[PDB]
């Protein structure tokens, strides 16, 4: 079969917000499969799919990295301003969900930045199977 | 049909040009599809294909932002050293036309970068019409 | 016929290392085929893939350029801390090997960084043969 699924939105909104930001950009994603609102990625997938996450620069200091499911730390998305960091490939598993990890020191400053996250469908699993 | 169509082409002139900088490292691209002298990108894919320009730093300021047929602004090439900018996908109409916008203070100073452009076919669209 | 091969690998070994660093996280590679160890890269391929190689700044000045089969210099994992640089396409030829130049200035300081080496297949060459 042909799952035929692309997922991409952008965030722009104007000044100050309320807290962390969503999206209002649609560039394609009918079923939106992976909420940014809460980073809640349930990929149904199955298959090679290239992601690419956008970095913020903030040298001013503490460390970003994002939860893998399946062994908790794992950075695929990397920003440091059994597990280890790759960002071209995805070894995710179908149904598992990836969350982010922001949280490695207090005494810190009050910032909130924008992030754009983009994701195509490359090659699904076509059965591939050999009783 | 397969449209197969690759291009991409590299700029490494010797030093002080009389301009703007044109290419002369064919790497693979035979009909060419966009002219990166005039930047007029002309592309009958028609598909989902993958694009990637190098962004210079130059951190002395000033706002650079690639043009977008049918909106004008949209940054898909965002460099700030309805609207919105993205830069993994790529919504392009077939037979529409890229520019770029090199514009934004006139009290600045005089500079001649390099630029590197690259992008290569992914998948184009079979028909997938159903009456 | 179907050479379905991918490969990269991630390094991440603790502290300070006797010389240059292997690889210990198996991600996704089961020829292996190009070894980041001698970095003596045999590409089987044919076809058309996507390469990526992580570029560490270092600042400190030196020029990284790796060495290109065919023509020798060659940066196409260009890093300046008939001969070109290109970073998306890849032409590369069938069982040629790349190698890593890293000496452009005795007089410098010692350091050893670390690097992650991915690179999955897009696209074989399916015959494509006309008599």
């Amino acid at each position: 079969p042909v799952p035929q699924v692309a997922f991409s939105a952008a965030l722009s909104l104007p000044r100050s917000e309320p807290g962390t930001v969503p999206f209002d950009r649609v560039l394609l994603n009918d079923g939106g499969y992976y909420d940014p609102e809460t980073g809640v990625f349930t990929a149904p997938l199955a298959g090679r799919y290239l992601l690419s996450a956008v970095l913020t620069g903030h040298r001013h200091e503490k460390v970003e990295a994002v939860l893998s499911r399946s062994n908790q730390g794992v950075a695929r998305v990397d920003s440091g301003g059994t597990l280890g960091v790759f960002s071209l490939i995805l070894p995710l598993q179908a149904g598992d969900t990836v969350c982010v990890d922001l949280v490695m020191g207090q005494l810190a400053h009050s910032e909130e930045p924008l992030t754009i996250f983009s994701g195509a469908l490359l090659y699904g699993d076509p059965e591939l199977e050999h009783a």
